């Protein structure tokens, strides 16, 4: 009945459909999701799976990707919220459990927020363990370090880049090949500051500690290297407001 | 003595003096190649191997894909042609073997032909469980709803992305991280139309529904968002006819 | 005392804090690092876990990797120049222990010299191989037949691209997504010479066989098709001298 209990409905019965057609995807699909009543323990199973690796079993992720879920009320928000995100402003229109299982950038940000957590728990070598995994698996490269907000669009987020110093606002979209980083400059803050609802366009560089404002609009390839106003368009090498 | 048996047959050379030559590689020259009597099976029992994962066995892959070629004429004539692409038209000069076991634009086009298959056989589940691991093996995310003609030559294959709705047509040259995608634009017909024997440069990005015609060059780094005229060059960000 | 045995010796400090830090990593820790006595040793154990696959054990590459470090002195003083570069001029500023065990560029590098070592001694197809590994694992795309000096500091290095006849001085610092390839020219000399103490910024492409002088620097998105003089700083695309 609520927004969660209805999203994690929509899921089990897409999954279902799904199993039901396609008999080599029926046991994945019923031990991911179908086993479990819950999007949390459905999500922190699958990433446990995703992220493993001979230093890392998947049951112990599966542990503490459940852990992080069930301690962290803003962790499960922000979930749906990019579940969300992605069913409603996605250009491939993803219905919810294609999202769930098959979507890196979705997966990379969940798991990238339980890394945030571990962070600021201090159990940082642990949060960067955790951040390489997701660099590995989901070509999705965030610092743990970095403050990211919820309703985020993380399109082919093969190669995406977002550094230590970093902040993302809420109702971000971010696509292909956008990197949030820095110029070589050694220390300090030396990352972009982008505000709630940006669209940051493919291939896009955004560098140094520059404020890109609410609402603005960032083209394809561009280099931005200026502050951007809110509500403006910036394009171009170097980036111009347009 | 057909133009399929003599590539073969020089595949089976090239593996015969690399397994001879290098103690470390000669049992999976033997599994991959020279145990087998066809380009399909070694293609199949190579890219089940490559692309199998704790969801997908690599025995189950190898059944798919030896079926597909198998069933598919026109599939077993794309891989020869594309083996030719590489053999003609490679920079970096490969012997057939090397493509067969090494070329990840290769390798990832053909697995990519058998998810496209699947997707026009309502198996659409299976074609993006398909398309996941070849992004993740590959690194290249060509959604198994865009069509590629054949004679493709994939350099640096690493981060190249093909959108939903692109078509490919044939002896095209896609360097290395070439985006053919969208503006961000929800739904539709939104991906570029690129016409036979187009040379898109490295970094370049292609975004909308545009055409860009049979025989033209798009230099590296380009960013185009217009109709390229058959024959001519386009340059710039945003590009301009040359 | 010595500079390399001083290092190993803040290496091993580093990880004894971690591993009593974080009960998660602590046996990894000691595998890796605490039970060895040796960079070469601790190196070649963690590459060989890395590159490993079902056609690589990773005991066998344990091996290879230990065997070319105990051979070469000059490969055991290039990881000791690199771990040095990232040090020094690392944005993030590492920790040595992690550079090691985490930075994806420094462990690319050194597995690469390695590979063109194998290429040098005859042995192309397992150099080959291998080069198709570190691809894989550590999205670094570096043709073992490329030369590449010590000092060297690939940040955030997914997706970095050196061709096959390139040549990169020491002191280099190349940073995300750039390229030094070609342009879709068949065979020879066709991929760029950079000089000592070269800065490649973020998402440069550099085509051709054209130099990059000494001490030169190459601004964020360039695409540079001249030649750069020493000292001196190129932007844009195409890139001109500022």
């Amino acid at each position: 009945p609520d927004e969660e209990g209805w999203v994690w409905g929509q899921i089990k019965a897409e999954a279902r459909r799904d199993a039901e057609s396609e008999p080599a995807l029926a046991s994945y699909l019923y031990s991911t999701i179908l086993s479990h009543s819950s999007l949390e323990r459905s999500l922190s199973f699958h990433l446990g799976n995703k992220l493993c690796s001979s230093t890392l079993l998947s049951t112990l992720l599966y542990d503490l990707f459940l852990n992080a879920f069930s301690s962290d009320p803003s962790l499960r928000s922000a979930a749906v919220a990019d579940l969300r995100a992605a069913r409603e402003r996605d250009p491939a229109c993803v219905s919810y459990s294609h999202c769930l299982l098959n979507y890196k950038g979705f997966l990379a940000c969940q798991a990238h927020r339980v890394a945030h957590l571990l962070w600021r728990q201090s159990r940082r070598p642990l949060a960067l363990a955790l951040h390489s995994r997701i660099a590995n698996v989901f070509a999705v490269d965030i610092h743990p370090a970095a403050r990211i907000g919820k309703g985020i669009l993380f399109d082919h987020a093969t190669g995406v880049v977002v550094g230590e110093t970093a902040v993302i606002g809420n109702n971000v979209s971010i696509l292909h090949h956008v990197t949030l980083g820095g110029t070589g400059k050694v220390g300090g803050d030396r990352h972009p500051k982008i505000g709630d609802g940006v669209l940051i366009g493919a291939g896009a560089t955004i560098l140094g500690n520059i404020k890109i404002g609410e609402g603005a609009k960032v083209g394809a390839g561009s280099v931005v290297l200026i502050d951007v106003p809110p509500r403006t368009t910036a394009v171009g090498n170097p980036a111009r407001l347009v």
